């Protein structure tokens, strides 16, 4: 039949064809010989620091592509404003090597990038992103102000709002604007004497970086890291977030009274800050974005991963389960309760959060929407299906096609 | 070239060089990954009314023959050369060839070893291989199948096994087991479109009735087999109740669980897949091992399109099924998987939980890394349907590709 991937939902037995992938202009990591879909960091999108100005020819075509995308979204493709804008871009690139985006173009692209992210199960909210334009920012100090405003507006006292702050794009020769931290809010990872780690093992390197840069470390298991903001061609400066801006939620269980005694907690705002936002060729090296958590992110990955807090065994001992044999499913039991606790503690503190059931159901709706609007929706199965109760969610039974569309968020090399 | 594979829990890394030996193509392309698809769009297995290109078959054959002799440490040996000539000669004169028992045995085990979606491959070396090529009738197939089931079951102490019927032949119909598994529960469509029993077996359950089977009306009615001899309407055979071992499900502490009347068979034996060795195709080659608890407790019993018992258990556990956030669903799934493990252990029937299983698979990955330089794996299928990140495989990147000998999906014979 149709010459496009045939996708099936085994729960409903329904079929669809992804024609949207035909618009992908960027190759992924797979080949007919072998599939590399499970790789986290496939050396593909990897936006390596490219000092020498981008091939005006390559950039121009990427630019003409985005502009077409923009005028199309406003239903003026082929119009006078469209062709003139197209001329304006080529002109500007002709005499400067690069070009700039209009305000409304940035807003559109930022949303498309989110809309195009294959690993985000929260894309049903893609149309409501609040885009803060910070392309005027000229200092690491100013960056801190923008970030603080971002956190304030986004946190909104527990009633979270999606947002993204876009700092200056990359300029030929000049240094990039960068946020060294992986997230605006992260807990410290202190390497111990015996070799173990106190806090979040994931953040050991950045913790040692803040220290090498003048940060007086604490010694807790949940210390909020300071920010390492870097303006063009300068060494990063250190900024400490005002405690009042960083909303946190103590974790307690709805019925296991002892859970609260564990002293576990998590912050409310998930703000990825080390990803590159690419729009029409232009590269925004610093554009932290944030939404709200899906409970398994905290309860299953962050708190139970072997290489993170790894609290599975402690909670199992507390529930008095048989941690000496796998068939007792002690891991599965403790994981459930830990997840439930996160859901309970966030609801109680009136802080926005969504469970994996509600979340995936909403993504199914998002898929049905995009099927009609764009002919498909790029999705990374391994990242869409929740870390616990996979086949209990409807996404598990939905086949998915993964591919890269632009605008887009890409991983980028650490500045150091 | 060779993919760098990382394990995010240990920070360890490896390079898959085995994928280079892949001669067959998957559905992926650089433009888009289609790895999450269950069935191939084109990678099917087209009819065999005409003989395959001698050069194509001959090369697949030589390669396999090379694999065999290398396995027994006698490459370039005299026997190796003479065997290659035997194959050449047979192909050139008849358009095909035949395998010798030992080669068949080596092939079957390799097919399992190369199965990307199988998590139990650490056991790949211990496979009992029944040569059933000396078969010429559906009734003979039935006897063969009954012996496989007897041996495989072994009073609850399961043993991996496979039975290989006659290979496919040009212009001649295929020997086929119409059933997807040797043991399956009927699926009866009722008035309001709903289904009594296993919804996944509605179609096969119907074909059986159509061929004269007196259907039952239960939720776990073991279906009969529809065996087909070349170019002959399939025949109906009823499995001797004593041969089909079953496990009644109860819960270690929830006394009421058993009152649900849930049960499941002990033998997981896929029978609709095709076994390809050195270009030869075996359309009927049922194989079996032993279940991993989540296959029953999570997928078969809790899938929406299966027995979908999640809510019933939830109500009995008196859970708040008003909102998703109460995780009533996750809580019930865990007890259902627990009952499966409890029951099977209580009935002294082989079974492996998903934690033990994945740990064993990691070991296998290592054994294979050193033994062949890689191991083709399909992440979505290796990672359990529940508690994924709670198992080690979740955190292990994987490369997936097609190696031969291999098990492949083939068209439904009707
Ligand atoms: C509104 C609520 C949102 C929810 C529930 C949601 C949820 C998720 C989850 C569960 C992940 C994967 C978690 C993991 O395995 O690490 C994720 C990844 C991602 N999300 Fe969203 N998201 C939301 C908002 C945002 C926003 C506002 C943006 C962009 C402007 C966004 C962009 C992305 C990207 C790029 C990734 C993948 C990042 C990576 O590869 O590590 N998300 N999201
Ligand atoms: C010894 C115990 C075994 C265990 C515990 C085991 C476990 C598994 C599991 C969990 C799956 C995924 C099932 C699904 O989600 O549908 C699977 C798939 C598979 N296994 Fe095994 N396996 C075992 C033995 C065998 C044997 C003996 C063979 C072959 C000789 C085999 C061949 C395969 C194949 C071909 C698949 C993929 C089936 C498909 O594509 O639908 N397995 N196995
Ligand atoms: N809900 C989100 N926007 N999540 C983005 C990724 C957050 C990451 N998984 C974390 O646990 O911090
Ligand atoms: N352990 C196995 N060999 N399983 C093969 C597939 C069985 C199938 N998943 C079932 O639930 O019946
Ligand atoms: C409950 As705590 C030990
Ligand atoms: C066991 As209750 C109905
Ligand atoms: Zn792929």
């Amino acid at each position: 039949g149709p010459k496009f991937p045939r996708v099936k939902n085994w729960e409903l037995g329904s079929i669809t064809y992804d024609t949207l992938c035909a618009q992908s202009q960027q190759d992924g990591p797979c080949t007919p010989r072998r599939c590399l879909g499970s790789l986290v960091l496939p050396r593909k999108l990897q936006t390596r620091p490219s000092p020498g100005p981008p091939p005006a020819e390559q950039l121009l075509s990427q630019a003409r592509d985005f502009i077409n995308q923009y005028y199309s979204s406003i239903k003026r493709s082929g119009s006078q404003a469209h062709e003139e804008r197209l001329q304006e871009v080529e002109a500007e690139v002709a005499s400067t090597g690069t070009y700039h985006l209009r305000e409304s173009e940035l807003v559109f692209g930022a949303k498309q990038a989110w809309r195009n992210a294959p690993r985000c199960v929260g894309r049903i909210q893609w149309g409501k992103l609040q885009v803060f334009d910070a392309r005027d920012c000229s200092s690491a100090q100013e960056m801190f102000t923008y970030i603080c405003n971002h956190i304030k507006y986004a946190t909104n006292r527990g009633n979270l709002r999606s947002a993204i702050t876009v700092f200056p794009q990359r300029a030929p020769g000049r240094g990039d604007f960068r946020i060294w931290n992986s997230q605006l809010v992260r807990y410290a990872g202190y390497r111990q004497q015996d070799g173990s780690v106190r806090g979040d093992p994931a953040n050991v390197e950045i913790t040692e970086l803040c220290i090498q840069h003048g940060w007086t470390p604490g010694n807790g298991r949940f210390d909020v890291l300071p920010l390492l903001l870097q303006a063009p061609d300068e060494a990063p400066e250190l900024f400490v977030l005002p405690p009042e801006l960083v909303l946190e939620v103590p974790l307690e269980h709805p019925t296991l009274e002892w859970f609260a005694a564990l002293g576990l907690r998590w912050y409310a705002l998930p703000a990825v800050s080390n990803m590159l936002l690419e729009i029409g060729g232009l590269e925004f090296s610093a554009a932290p974005f944030s939404g709200w958590y899906m409970s398994t992110e905290i309860g299953t990955r962050n708190l139970c991963d072997p290489h993170r807090y790894n609290i599975l065994e402690d909670v199992a001992v507390c529930m008095d389960l048989d941690t000496r044999t796998t068939s007792s499913l002690w891991k599965d039991k403790a994981a459930v309760e830990i997840n439930l606790a996160v859901l309970h503690s966030f609801q109680l503190a009136k802080v926005t959060i969504v469970d994996h059931h509600a979340a995936t159901v909403s993504f199914m709706k998002h898929l049905d929407n995009e099927q009609k609007a764009r002919g498909g929706c790029p999705a990374d199965w391994a990242w869409i299906v929740p870390p616990i109760s996979g086949s209990l969610t409807p996404v598990f039974h939905q086949e998915m096609v993964n591919y890269i569309l632009s605008p887009a968020f890409r991983y980028q090399p650490d500045p150091w």
